[PDB]
């Protein structure tokens, strides 16, 4: 899978990133049962005021974890799975799980290229 | 929701991004019924020439609104709603809307968290 | 269709993605039947070591492209604009394609928005 992972600049430092990135990629391990060097985590950072809520704008404390998924997970899994990553990057990057945001996007398995194979 | 908004560095002033937020997250709850806060608008910006249409570059002026929503709206309403995203933020950044480029993609809503809960 | 590319800082000089657009664009109109200028590339630039494999942080060469189309096309005709893209950006980019992944996310034409039109 890949993790884009939109956060605001100097909020994560590279430690944090590290550690952001074992907690949603030990995640999918755990739950899913794939390869750890299948789960890609992708940061975008953007300069802190790039995030409006309700038309106002953030500090930099949003992380929103966008997760690109193969199809075929029950609900209750990919529910369990967004949770985990909610908690697991809440201690990760020392921050508020208020500030977590985490959607699932799914894609037949024969429309996702990992590593240059299929 | 999550509205991820592509834009060039420097096309959008800090007042035209909170007036293209305030576009759309007026348009989000208006026509859906949501409230408010749980709309996030998310600006990412690159520097100019990183955008190609038919393999030229361009300059600055493209938006690309890629709005990540719950399924369940009908094609109707999901239509309205881009039309109105197109026309609003046309005013908003004082934009040709020939510049405008708006999708949508559907998630399960138990597959989406926001504020850290389901 | 939109392209999101997703590469580190000075691995693409400006050169190299007008080559990389071009090599996108032209297997998205030959395979599909697509105009040109419907084909929009986006790079997304972030500094290397914001990229992490297995939870490992990475070097500046891999490639993300996330492929955003209108439904309706054969999972085959998928697969092989697929496998387009990874040869073509390999030769483009002069990137091993090892380091190349490719995923197409999907969506009803009347929620797509290109040039301010449906």
């Amino acid at each position: 899978p890949v993790y884009m992972v939109y956060v605001s600049q100097d909020r994560l430092t590279p430690s944090a990133k590290h550690a952001v990135a074992k907690a949603i990629t030990d995640a999918h391990r755990g739950l899913t049962g794939t390869q750890h060097f299948l789960a890609q985590v992708n940061f975008q950072e953007q300069p802190a005021g790039n995030v409006f809520l309700g038309g106002v704008q953030q500090g930099g404390d949003t992380i929103f974890v966008h997760g690109l998924h193969r199809e075929g997970r029950s609900a209750d899994l990919k529910g369990q799975l967004a949770q985990r990553i909610v908690d697991d990057v809440s201690v990760a990057a020392e921050i508020d799980r208020k500030h977590i945001w985490v959607y699932f996007g799914e894609m037949p398995a024969q429309q996702m290229v990992e590593y240059g194979r299929f």
